């Protein structure tokens, strides 16, 4: 409940509470807003209890430490100072006030730490540390102290510990790390050693407090203390002589007093967010606001840099801001009361001797990383239960987790079920529920016992850390693990392995229309290479990923040699459009010792054949032989597929092996009645692990390899070659796409190099807002692709070729017409070259052999009347090839194209028949094949008959 049109201001007694409430006096008279100014008792104890009700003051005052621990709670509003007032004050004042990137409060003063000493008993200050035992002693004759500053409080023993290299948490990227404490590290040992060294050789007292200390010097028993600006009130009024000087070095590097900047902050809560950011900027961090309060209490430093500059003709002043300088900001986050603890303990600790100097920053470090799963049993145990969620996620996408569970238990009480073992029987439900998944019965049970040993992996390995974060006493589990595991595997080796099928095929279909127009598609691996997975996906256009590589020992593939190769026009073969498709159809199966390397695709006159290539493989050398081959193909039996204006159902899916491995086998398969077209594929995996039980495995890639733009997806570490223009392009917008990093718009990255000229390409990137995405020669102005202004996360896949510009191309994501635009995961992917079908002419002029009285002009073949005409020429054929004749006739003439034994085709037109185009095909025979011209009937010797433009091809 708080009110408007006021502000209320907290501020701590022991600043200028009277001197803010002028700043507040002068804010009234000229905007009519009331501003009080309260010095409550346990300021820093009360805001939380009073803010997180709601209620509370505008303004609080306080040092910047306990202010992160406010905005931990979100108690503190994001202040929003533009560009122009944030140069107004230091920028090392701006990163005390800053949480998580956010600006949190107003830095005011800043403070530190610093050496005071007596002029009138030392004239110069002693520069280094380790003169004070030194020059000590020749005070004590004169019967006085050298140094003496509290010693209970760690922040007033922390200057000389982390001179040599101490730190409270290692600040990186300006976030502090909970688990890297530097209070243990060889800097903060010689510290705190030479301080307990001055104890010891009696120069200081370990029981000298706050009061003891401020004693000494105002009465110049002592020469030297160390203190802030608020001690100087109380040393003026005593009158001795005093000078504020930098804090002794030590070990050459030099003292690290922790800073304390004097921040307001304002009260998130607050329904007067606008008249406190007017009272702060405007009037409070001016030259005449931060006067009026440094005339009533000295504020030492001042983030302002124009009053600071006013300041620094103060040697004490100018001081403060050098020690602060030299020293560390002091971390805001809540886990230093751990690290306060932690040094307290140690310094108290090491000094009354109660422990080394070892010994009480080592369980100093333990204390103040506290607030962390130390490293071991606690780390260990946490980490071990995440993991084991994740597993549980990674079998919970619809069998269950839970059915793993039940059946890892099964293995280890020795529960046989239904006379056999429960490893059994859990495979066969895995083959009765995996039958539409892509891989094998042999991948996809083999991958049901690699999660199971998965599992019971982790079992063991959380029972031992259980035990050690219990204290018990330990016991080694991995014998006892090894023989469940041998049993497992002889279990699935004899029992299971034998009994499972290692054809794997494709997942799903996917209605498609294709084309009629005849085409060629070869898949080829590399000279050394093997066919070794592919995957169909079809999003708007059609692409097949295949994967090929090396060949290790037994069936392994290279990782090192992995490829991906991209072919389009996928729908463009197996799919008719408006007629019908003729599928030849045979399952190819090599012996044991063949890997497929090449599949060639052959699409004429409407039916569809495949010749498949398979080089000799040798299990003991990595050699796949170039010229010991075996080549068989879809021979004769034919399915044929109606027109159905409606598409065909190309197939869809991951076709390969649960794990990526060399295949002897394929088919493709097309129902007349459903119009299901299926690949199918034999694997190696079973030959694989019959070989091998030593997770070597490659499980085909869900992305794109090869992609050519590289990083296309932002969601890795600051390495990309996307290079942003010198313009709010906003590097990596962090909470994009599903949560990722996304472009903010513009960014560009040059491919370059990596195109090809007159190559056809796959672009691909999910995108939104209004995006102008562009591929254009940065050098001739040749636009390869563009993507102009269009309307609002979607993935445009589009299909385009380039054309001889290529040393200057970029990828560029811009804006249209000034708005804003995000885009992530692009993707562009070369296209394999497919070939044009090659069908020559099989008649020739010079080829024709007479029988009777016949005639050759030209294009014209005629069979004259009485004669008896029979023209005959020898065809060139291949065992099994779809091939047509053309040709139209005039006289009663018989076309038939025969062999000794077999016809292809043969008819009698008693007619006229213009523009005759009959399809014929062979069944491996292809020698002494011939057309054969004559007349239909040979009566009178038969009738006259000419052959208009015969040709077969």
């Amino acid at each position: 409940k708080i009110e408007e049109g006021k502000l209320v201001i907290w501020i701590n007694g022991d600043k200028g509470y009277n001197g803010l409430a002028e700043v507040g006096k002068k804010f009234e008279k000229d905007t009519g807003i009331k501003v009080t100014v309260e010095h409550p008792d346990k300021l820093e104890e009360k805001f939380p209890q009073v803010a997180a009700t709601g209620d509370g003051p505008d303004i609080i005052f306080w040092a910047h430490d306990r202010f992160g621990g406010y905005a931990q709670s979100g108690l503190l509003a994001e202040i929003t100072p533009d560009k122009a007032f944030q140069d107004k004050l230091y920028p090392f004042t701006w990163d005390a006030v800053r949480y998580n990137g956010k600006l949190i409060a107003y830095p005011i003063a800043v403070e530190a730490l610093s050496l005071i000493y007596n002029k009138d008993l030392l004239p110069n200050p002693p520069k280094t540390w380790e003169e004070i035992p030194a020059l000590d002693k020749e005070l004590k004759a004169k019967g006085k102290s050298a140094l003496m500053f509290n010693l209970q409080e760690p922040y007033f023993t922390w200057p000389l510990i982390a001179a040599d290299g101490g730190y409270a948490f290692k600040y990186e990227n300006g976030k502090y790390d909970i688990k890297d404490v530097g209070v243990d590290n060889a800097g903060a040992k010689a510290g705190l050693t030479f301080l307990v060294d001055l104890i010891k050789n009696k120069h200081m007292n370990a029981d000298t407090d706050y009061s003891i200390a401020e004693a000494a010097f105002n009465k110049g028993e002592t020469a030297m203390t160390i203190n802030g600006p608020w001690a100087w009130s109380n040393i003026d009024t005593s009158k001795v002589n005093y000078g504020v000087t930098v804090l002794p070095t030590f070990k050459g590097q030099p003292s690290k007093p922790f800073v304390g900047v004097l921040s307001a902050g304002i009260n998130a809560a607050s329904p007067n967010k606008e008249l406190a950011k007017e009272f702060l900027e405007n009037y409070l961090l001016t030259d005449e606001g931060l006067e009026a309060v440094n005339k009533d209490k000295p504020l030492g430093a001042v983030a302002l840099k124009s009053y600071e500059e006013e300041l620094a003709k103060d040697p004490r002043i100018a001081a403060t801001m050098e020690n602060a300088q030299k020293g560390e900001i002091m971390p805001n986050i809540p886990q230093m009361s751990a690290f306060w603890y932690a040094v307290r303990t140690a310094v108290i600790n090491a000094a009354s001797g109660r422990q080394t100097v070892d010994e009480a920053l080592k369980d100093a470090q333990t204390a103040a990383r506290a607030f962390a799963a130390a490293s071991g049993s606690p780390a260990d145990i946490l980490d071990e239960l995440t993991e084991l969620t994740e597993l549980a996620k990674s079998v919970t996408k619809n069998d269950g987790f839970e059915f793993y569970l039940n059946t890892f238990h099964d293995v280890m009480v020795g529960n046989n079920l239904f006379g056999r073992s429960a490893l059994k029987t859990a495979s066969e439900l895995i083959t009765k529920e995996n039958v539409k998944t892509s891989g094998s019965e042999v991948g996809n049970v083999y991958n049901f016992l690699i999660v199971l040993t998965a599992l019971q992996a982790k079992a063991f390995l959380t029972l031992t850390t259980c035990r050690k974060l219990l204290g018990l006493a330990d016991i080694d589990y991995t014998s006892i693990m090894n023989e469940h595991l041998n049993k497992e595997k002889e279990e699935f080796r004899v029992n299971i392995l034998p009994t499972l099928s290692n054809t794997f095929s494709n997942p799903n279909y996917a209605k498609v229309k294709g084309s009629d127009e005849d085409a060629k598609m070869i898949v080829e691996a590399k000279p050394g290479h093997a066919l070794i997975g592919f995957e169909i996906s079809n999003d708007s256009i059609t692409v097949l990923k295949v994967y090929e590589a090396k060949l290790k020992q037994n069936y392994q593939v290279d990782k090192d040699s992995l490829s991906e190769v991209i072919y389009g026009d996928m729908d463009k073969l197996l799919c008719p459009d408006q007629s019908e498709q003729i599928y030849y159809t045979n399952n190819i199966v090599f012996p044991n010792e063949y890997v497929i390397t090449k599949i060639d695709f052959t699409k004429k006159m409407k039916t569809l054949r495949y010749e498949v290539t398979a080089n000799f493989y040798d299990s003991s050398t990595g050699e796949i032989d170039l010229n010991k081959k075996k080549v068989e193909s879809s021979e004769a039996e034919y399915r044929t597929l109606s027109a159905n204006d409606d598409g065909v159902y190309m197939p869809l899916g991951v076709i390969s092996e649960t794990f990526l491995t060399p295949i002897n086998g394929f088919g493709l398969q097309a129902d007349e009645n459903s119009r299901l077209i299926t690949l199918t594929c034999k694997s190696y995996l079973r030959e694989l692990l019959l070989a091998t039980d030593l997770t070597k495995l490659i499980v085909p890639p869900s992305g794109f390899i090869s992609n050519i733009v590289e990083n296309g997806s932002i969601e890795e570490d600051n390495l990309e070659p996307w290079k942003a223009n010198n313009k709010n392009a906003y590097v990596d917008h962090t909470g994009g796409v599903n949560g990722t990093k996304a472009l903010y718009v513009g960014i560009s990255q040059f491919i370059g190099d990596k195109l090809k000229p007159k190559t056809e390409y796959v672009i691909q990137y999910t995108v939104k807002g209004k995006p102008s995405i562009h591929l254009k020669d940065e050098n001739t102005g040749y636009i390869h692709y563009e993507d102009t202004n269009n309307n609002l996360y979607q993935t445009i896949n589009k299909r385009f070729t380039t054309g001889t510009d290529l040393k200057g191309v970029y990828l560029i994501l811009k804006s249209q017409n000034g708005d804003e635009a995000w885009g992530d995961n692009f993707i562009i992917l070369e296209i394999s070259p497919s070939e044009k079908l090659l069908s020559p002419e099989l008649i020739n002029t010079n080829n024709w052999t007479s029988t009777g009285s016949t005639n050759i002009s030209g294009n014209t073949l005629t069979l004259y009347q009485g004669g008896r005409g029979i023209l005959k020429q020898n065809l060139q054929l291949d065992s099994f090839s779809t091939y047509r004749v053309y040709f139209s006739v005039s006289g009663d003439a018989n076309v038939r194209i025969r062999n000794s034994r077999e016809v292809l085709f043969e008819k009698r037109y008693m007619s006229g028949a213009k523009d005759v185009s009959e399809m014929f095909t062979t069944k491996f025979e292809k020698d002494n094949f011939y057309i054969e011209l004559s007349q239909g009937n040979n009566l009178y010797g038969g009738p006259i008959v000419h052959f208009y433009d015969v040709s077969i091809k």
